[PDB]
C-alpha cells in the first residue's frame, strides 16, 4: 500500500501536533480547511471538504478553490455546529468536465476534430447525469447531451448548449468526480461560544465592604454585580476565595512582614481554617458563595474562579502530604519564585513523588467548585507546573464535563504558551499589554488571527493587578479609552481588572508595572457613585463597546481580520467580517496629540469595488459618514479615541 | 497516556509527510536533527539525539544545544553510516547540575545559606558519580563531593572545587539527566554516495559513428568513453537505446514528417523490432551493450539508462495491451503533449484500466536492464504518470535492490517536484538553468540546501538537449565557463549534455531554448580532435572542476553552504565546508564585462575571528592569496570566470 493516493491530497490544515491533538472551533465559528491537491498530467482537479459530526454524519457539499495561482494550495470555509469531537476530510478528484470544456472552447472554433470532441463531452455529461438525484436537473443535463450529439446543428451551437447557466448550476452542485481520493481524517474539538467570545471583569470581593465591616463579604460583594452586568460583561473573575496563610504573610505594597490588620494576598492559599476547597471565613460560608453565584447567574454573569496550585506554609497539605513539596536537606521548603519576583508567602508544589495523588486531589477540588456552579477556571501560572499534568487534568474534567473552560495565565515564552493551548486550555492570556505601537499590534494580531487560531483563543485583559503598562501610566484617561477599544475590537474575548474604568494609573515607582498600594496586599474601597456622577469613569465607553460587540457578529470572532493602510504611524485601521456584518475601526494610538490621517481601504477585502462608496455609522457617536477608497480622519485624544464603524447594509 | 511527556520534546525535524515517509541521507553525510525542548518552571534542560542503525544499535552521545536564545529550539549534527533504514529519537531531560551551578555562583558570594547550598551540590554530584563507569572519573567527582562538604574550608573555595575543568569534562561526557523523555522515532533512509554526489555526462551513441557508417553503434560509441572519464565524470546518461517508431516519426529540427533517411527521436520508443526491453538494431545487440557497459565500468563510469514510459504508435504494446492507452470514441489514441509542446510521434500511457499489469511489466523491464549492470535510471517526465505508480515501482525495485537510483526529470510546479522526491526519487532535476542572477542563485540554493535537502537531492545539468538558456545564447564561451563553475560548486551532483564543452549556443530561433539542428532529430558528428588541438573546448576547465570536487569533501555535500556579501550585483560569493575542508568561490555572473568588487567574508561563518587573515589557493590557476574580512577581486570574462579557492591548512 502506498502513502499517496490516486489523486494527491497532502498536508491538510489545520493540524495540531501532527494530528495527535485536535484543532479547535466553537459553535457557529467559521474557518478555512486547506490542502495541497494536484494530479499527474495536465488535466484539472477539484476538491471538497467533508466535515463529520460526533455521530459521524457528513455536512453539506463544500467545494474548495485554489487559493493562489500556480500554488496547488486549495481551501474552503466550513462552520462548526453542536459541541463535541468532529472530524474532517478533504476529497480530491479529477475534473474531466472542466478539462473537456477548456479543450472544446479552443478546438471547436479551430475546427479540430469537432465530432469527436462533442461526442466525448456527451459521454461525460451522461455519466454526470446518472449520479444526479434531482429529476429536473437530470433532464437538464440529458437535454445538453442530446444537443451535443445533434449532428444536424453547427459545432459552436452544439457546444454552447453544454455551457449554459443552468447546466453550470447543476454541475456546480453535482460534479462528475473522477478517481476520488481522501485524506485520513483529522480531529476537531468544538466547544461552547464562551470559550471564544465573552467580556470579563476582575474584582476582589473583600474590597467591597462597609463602614462597620471594611472586609467585604460575598453578600456585600454581590451588590457590585448589577453594575458589572450593566457594563455588558459576561464573566466575573474572582481572585482566590480561600483562607489566607499567616506565616510570611505579605504587608501593604509587597512588603515582607504583615502587621496586625494586614489581610495578605489571596494567592497565599491555606491555613488551619481550610485550603482550596474552603471559603475565607471573612467572606462568609459556602451558602453565601452559592448566593453570590445565583445572583450572578440571574444577571447573565458566569463566575470564573482562580485556581492556583500552590500553598501557604500553613496549608494543611504541608503536613498532610509533605511529599507534594521539595524539601532541602535541612527539611525546609524553598519559597516559590518568578525572578526577579519572589513569593516568600507561598511554597510551590512538587509533582514527581506523588503525581497520581496530586492529580486526583486537583480534579476533586475542581469538581467541588463545579458542583457549586463554577464552570470556568482561571489557572494561575500554569507554566510552573508540568505540561502533561495540565493535559491529564483538563482531559479528566472535560471527559465528564465538556462545558468547563480553562484560561491559562502564562506570560512566558511562545513555545510553552502554544503548547499549553494545544494540550487543552480553551483560552490563553497573551502579550497584548506589551503590544502598544501600530507595528506591534499589527504583527501580534496577524499572528493570533492566523494559524494560531486553530489552537489558541486569546483573552485580552487591557490590565491586570500585576500589569499596569507604561502606556497607561503616561497616557492617562485617553490611553485607557484606546486600549479598551483595541482589546474589545481585536479579540472576541477581552477583560479589565476593577479600577481600570477609573483610569487608575499610579505605579509603585518609575519603570514598574505594579500599581501603587496594590489591591493584592490591601482592601481597596472605591467611591463608584461619585465617579459616576462626576464623570471620572470610562464605564459608559466600556458599556457601549460591549453593546456594539453584542450587536455585531463580526466582533464575536477572531480569524477574520484585516489591516488597512494609513499614512500615519500613530493611526491604525482594521476590519472584521461575519456574514454581511462588517465592522471598520480606526484608532489613534497617540494619547497626547490629535492625529489626522488618510485611511486607504482595501475595498475588495471589504467585498466592494474600488470606486464604491459605502455608508458607515460610527457606533461610538451615532454619526454617519460615507466612506470609500481614501478617507480623511481627525481624532482628538479625550474627545475621540477612535472610530468604531459598522458598514450599513 | 498523555501526548506530551514529562519533559516536553516537540516537533522533531527533519520530518517528511508527518513521518509517513523517511527523511534522506547518504553514507558519511552530516545533517542537523532539531526539536523544541523546554520544561516547566525555571530550571535548566538538556537534550541529545539518539541515532539508531538498521540493527537498532545506538550511535554515540550527541548532545544538543539551543540554536538561538529564547527560541527553545535545540539542534545537533548527526552522520549517517551504512545504507539501510535507520531511525532517530530526541531525548530531553532536566539538567539539575547546570541549575545548581547557576544558583551556587550567586548565593555563595552573597553568603546566603552556604552550608545548605553546598550540601545540595554534593548530593547532586554523588548521584552523578553513581552512574560514571570510569574509576578515575568517579574518583574525580567523589573528590569534589568531599571538598564541597568540607566545612572547615571557605565557601568560595569549597565551591570552586566543584567547577574545575576536569569536573566539567566528566560531566560533559556523563551528565546527570533528570526525567528523561523521548520523542517517537522518525525514519531515515540512508542510501549510497552516488545518490548525492557524482558528475554526469549525457551523449547520444548514434552520433559517434564513422564516415562509412554514420549511425554509430555501441561498439563505436564506446570510443568516446575514455574522453568522458578523462574529464572526471562518474555517470554516463544515454537517451533511449530502443527501436524507434516509423509512424509520425519526426524529421530534422522537430519537423512533422521525416524524410527517408531521418533517424527520428529516441523517445519515440518501439517498433516491430522490439520495445523497452530491446536494443535499436543500428546500435547493435544486447551483447554489444554488455561490452559498452563493461568498458564503462573499467573506466569508473556507471551507466544511467533513460526510462520513458510511453510508446511510439508501432510499439507492440499498442496491439498487445490496448487498455494501456486511452482511446477516443473513434478508437484513435491522442498523441502525448506538454503544452505548448506536442509529441505527435508518441502515445501516453493510461493507468486506470490495468494498473497491476503496468506495474508488473515496468519492474520486469527495469530488472532486465538491472541484470545487465544498469543501476541508475533517468526517468523521463515522471509527473505525467501517477505519483502512486512511481511510489509503488520504486518501492518494489528498491525492496530487492536498494542501490538502484532514480532521477526524476520533472520540470513542473513545486508541489509535484517535492512529492516525487518524497515518495522515493533519489534525485531530482531542478530549476537551475532558469536561475542566472545573484538573487535567483542565492534564493534557490538557500531553498535547496535547507529543509528541502531532507527529501530532495538535486542534479544540476547546466544544459540538456531541451534546454539552451538565453544566458548561454547571449553569453558565449564565458557564459559556459561560469555555469560550469556554478553547477559544479553548488551541487554535489552536476551534469552537462555533449556539445556544452564546445560552447554550442545557436538556438532554433530568437527566444527559444531549443538548439538549432537538435541532436534529438539527427545524427550530430563532432570533430572532438580539432576542438582539442585548437583549444575551442572548455573540456580542460570541466576536467579541473571535477578534480577539485574529487579533492575537496566540501563540494561533495549539499547542506553546508553560505553566501558572503559583495558590493557588486554581478559578483557572487559563497562557501562550503566539510570537516576542515573549506571551499570559497567568487563568480562574476557578467559574461561581457570585467567586474571588480569587494567581497566581505562572514569570518565566523568560516570559523575564524573577524581580524584573522587566512591564506587561500585559487585551484583554477594555482595562485595563492591571503584573504580576510574584506577583499578586492577583479574578474575578466574569458580570462577568469571565477575564483574557486580552498582555504589552506
Ligand atoms: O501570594 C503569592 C503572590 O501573589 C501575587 O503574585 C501572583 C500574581 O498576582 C498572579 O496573577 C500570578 O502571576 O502568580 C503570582 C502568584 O500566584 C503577588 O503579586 C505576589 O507578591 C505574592 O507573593
Ligand atoms: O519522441 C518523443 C518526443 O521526445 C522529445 O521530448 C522529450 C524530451 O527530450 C525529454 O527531455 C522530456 O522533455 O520528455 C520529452 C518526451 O519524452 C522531443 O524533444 C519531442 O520533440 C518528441 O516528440
Amino acid at each position: 500500500p502506498t502513502v499517496v493516493g490516486r489523486i494527491p491530497v497532502l498536508d491538510v490544515r489545520p493540524v495540531v501536533q501532527r494530528g495527535r491533538r485536535p484543532a479547535k472551533a466553537v459553535t457557529g465559528e467559521s474557518f478555512e480547511v486547506s490542502a495541497t491537491v494536484f494530479r499527474e498530467g495536465h488535466d484539472a482537479v477539484g476538491a471538497n471538504v467533508v466535515l463529520r459530526d460526533p455521530r459521524g454524519r457528513p455536512g453539506p457539499w463544500t467545494p474548495m478553490r485554489e487559493l493562489a495561482p500556480g500554488t496547488d494550495r486549495w481551501g474552503a470555509t466550513v462552520t462548526a455546529g453542536e459541541t463535541g469531537t468532529w472530524s474532517y476530510t478533504v476529497e480530491a478528484w479529477g475534473d474531466p468536465v472542466t478539462t473537456w470544456r477548456h479543450h472544446a472552447r479552443i478546438k471547436i472554433p479551430a475546427g479540430l476534430d469537432t465530432d469527436l470532441v462533442l461526442e466525448e463531452g456527451a459521454r461525460l455529461y451522461e455519466r454526470a447525469a446518472a449520479d444526479v438525484p434531482g429529476r429536473e436537473d437530470r433532464r437538464e443535463l440529458l437535454a445538453a447531451v442530446d444537443a451535443l450529439r445533434d449532428e444536424s446543428r453547427p459545432a459552436a451551437s452544439r457546444l454552447a448548449a453544454a455551457l449554459t447557466p443552468q447546466v453550470d448550476a447543476v454541475l456546480a452542485r453535482h460534479p462528475l468526480r473522477d478517481l476520488v481520493t481522501s485524506s485520513d481524517p483529522l480531529p476537531l474539538l468544538v466547544e461552547r461560544e464562551r470559550a471564544l467570545y465573552g467580556a470579563w471583569y476582575e474584582f476582589f470581593p473583600r474590597s467591597e465592604g462597609t463602614p462597620h465591616t471594611p472586609h467585604g463579604t460575598f453578600r456585600t460583594a454581590a451588590r457590585r454585580l448589577p453594575a458589572i452586568a450593566a457594563m455588558g460583561f459576561d464573566v466575573v473573575y474572582l481572585p482566590p476565595i480561600h483562607p489566607i496563610g499567616t506565616t510570611h504573610r505579605k504587608g501593604r505594597n509587597n512588603t515582607l512582614s504583615a502587621t496586625g490588620d494586614d489581610v495578605g494576598v489571596p494567592w497565599a492559599i491555606g491555613s488551619p481554617e481550610g485550603g482550596h476547597d474552603s471559603i475565607h471565613p471573612a467572606l462568609g460560608t459556602l451558602d453565601d458563595f452559592d448566593h453570590f453565584v445565583t445572583e450572578a447567574g440571574k444577571l447573565g454573569l458566569e463566575i470564573a474562579l482562580d485556581f492556583a496550585l500552590q500553598c501557604s506554609p500553613d496549608h494543611p497539605w504541608v503536613h498532610k502530604h509533605p511529599e507534594w513539596f521539595h524539601h532541602r536537606p535541612d527539611g525546609t521548603i524553598a519559597h516559590a519564585e518568578n525572578p526577579p519576583k519572589k513569593y516568600q508567602d507561598i511554597y510551590p508544589i512538587a509533582f514527581d513523588a506523588d503525581p497520581d495523588g496530586l492529580a486526583t486531589e486537583t480534579v476533586r477540588i475542581l469538581r467541588h467548585w463545579m458542583d457549586h456552579g463554577v464552570r470556568i477556571f482561571r489557572v494561575d501560572n500554569p507554566h510552573t507546573k508540568p505540561v502533561a499534568f495540565w493535559e491529564r487534568v483538563i482531559a479528566d474534567i472535560n471527559g465528564t464535563d465538556p462545558d468547563v473552560i480553562f484560561l491559562a495565565e502564562a506570560f512566558t515564552r511562545p513555545a510553552m504558551m502554544a503548547t499549553l493551548a494545544q494540550i487543552g486550555f480553551q483560552q490563553s492570556y497573551t502579550y497584548f499589554t506589551w503590544r502598544n505601537t501600530k507595528q506591534e499590534l499589527t504583527e501580534y494580531l496577524t499572528e493570533l488571527s492566523g494559524e494560531a487560531a486553530s489552537y489558541m483563543r486569546p483573552n485580552f485583559f487591557a490590565n491586570t493587578p500585576d500589569i499596569l503598562h507604561a502606556y497607561l501610566q503616561h497616557g492617562g484617561r485617553p490611553a485607557f479609552e484606546v486600549r479598551a477599544v483595541l482589546a474589545a475590537t481585536l479579540s472576541p474575548t477581552w477583560g479589565i481588572y476593577s479600577g481600570y474604568e477609573l483610569c487608575e494609573n499610579t505605579p509603585l515607582r518609575e519603570g514598574s508595572e505594579e500599581y501603587l498600594d496594590s489591591e493584592k496586599y490591601q482592601l481597596k474601597p472605591r467611591d463608584w457613585t461619585r465617579a459616576a456622577r462626576e464623570g471620572t469613569t470610562i464605564a459608559p465607553l466600556v458599556t457601549r463597546l460591549n453593546t456594539i460587540r453584542r450587536e455585531n457578529p463580526a466582533l464575536r470572532q477572531l480569524r477574520d481580520l484585516h489591516f488597512h493602510p494609513t499614512d500615519k504611524e500613530e493611526v491604525i485601521a482594521y476590519s472584521k467580517r461575519q456574514g454581511s456584518n462588517t465592522v471598520l475601526v480606526v484608532v489613534n494610538l497617540d494619547p497626547r496629540h490629535t492625529q489626522e490621517a488618510t485611511v486607504s481601504l482595501d475595498m475588495p477585502q471589504l467585498g466592494l469595488d474600488w470606486h464604491e462608496s459605502v455608508p458607515v455609522r460610527d457606533e461610538l457617536t451615532g454619526e454617519t459618514y460615507h466612506w470609500g477608497r481614501a478617507n480623511y480622519v481627525r481624532l482628538e485624544p479625550g474627545r475621540t479615541p477612535a472610530h468604531v464603524c459598522t458598514v450599513l447594509r
